[PDB]
């Protein structure tokens, strides 16, 4: 961890990549906006949130191709890049997804990203959410 | 066109394995070279420069000689939602510590960058072989 609050910094980012497993264990990257929830007790783990742009769709028809729900390890980086070097800094956290097509982590996420990100005033949330348990952070400045 | 999209930014983001199979990430900076030549990969070039570091072994050459397997993604972020695009570049990793891929992902990267002008590099060299290009715009 580097001298700065690491966990406020990547949660005030607008955009990270997130990394998943391929289904024979490469690695897979997609850029999300997502949402930061701070624990509530000390020594509880904070959660991301990032929700899946959906069409209106048959119930069991679509099919996506990478997997999360078969591997569920995922990795997000979030980068402050600078042509300045000198202002370099990021921000990585590891831990499990899991997808929710609904209940209280839906309703949570669509939430917390709405409080976010001024965009989903005239973009809906209608799609499942990814919610992942933190289990490591890491960070690093220039 | 992805390829130049992706070979023209300023940063990516690179994926490793760790030993357990978990995925690590790291930014990095880079130069693609695409062979003029039928057949041949694309390459990404990128080093283990003079930012801030407490060791030249670092975890994501480890993983790489490991298990070589990569992806690197280009994203392109706004405000306005209207200008995302991403790229991704998926393939194969090899370390450099000695040899022609070093000065050769050296000199690819100074050519791109204006900021290793003066910076002596003198790392390690990492060269992708891309496999599989994907890409989204709005
Ligand atoms: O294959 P796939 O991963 O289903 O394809 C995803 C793309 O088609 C495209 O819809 C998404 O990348 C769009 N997208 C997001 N799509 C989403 O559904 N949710 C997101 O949070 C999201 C963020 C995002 C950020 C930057 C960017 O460039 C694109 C983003
Ligand atoms: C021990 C070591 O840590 P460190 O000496 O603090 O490493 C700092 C480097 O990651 C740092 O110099 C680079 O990220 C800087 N940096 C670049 N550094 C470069 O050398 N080349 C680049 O192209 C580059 C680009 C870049 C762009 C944006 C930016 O924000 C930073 C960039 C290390 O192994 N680092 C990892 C990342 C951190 C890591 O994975 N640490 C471990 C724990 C340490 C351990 O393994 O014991 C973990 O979190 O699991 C690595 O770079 O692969
Ligand atoms: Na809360």
């Amino acid at each position: 961890m580097a001298e700065f609050d690491a966990v406020t910094a990547f949660a005030d980012a607008p955009a990270a990549v997130l990394s998943t497993l391929n289904a024979d264990g490469a690695p897979h990257l997609v850029p999300v906006v997502f949402a930061v929830h701070v624990p509530h007790v000390e020594g509880q783990p904070a959660r991301i949130y990032t929700a899946v742009d959906a069409k209106r769709k048959t119930t069991r028809n679509l099919r996506r191709l990478a997997n999360i729900d078969r591997d569920s390890r995922v990795s997000l980086l979030v980068d402050h890049y600078s042509d300045d070097w000198t202002q370099l800094w990021w921000v990585r956290a590891d831990g499990v997804a899991t997808t929710h097509h609904s209940g209280d982590e839906v309703a949570t996420g669509y939430a917390l990203l709405r409080a976010k990100y001024h965009q989903y005033e005239r973009v809906s949330l209608d799609g499942p959410v990814i919610s992942v348990e933190v289990s490591r952070w890491a960070s690093w400045q220039a």
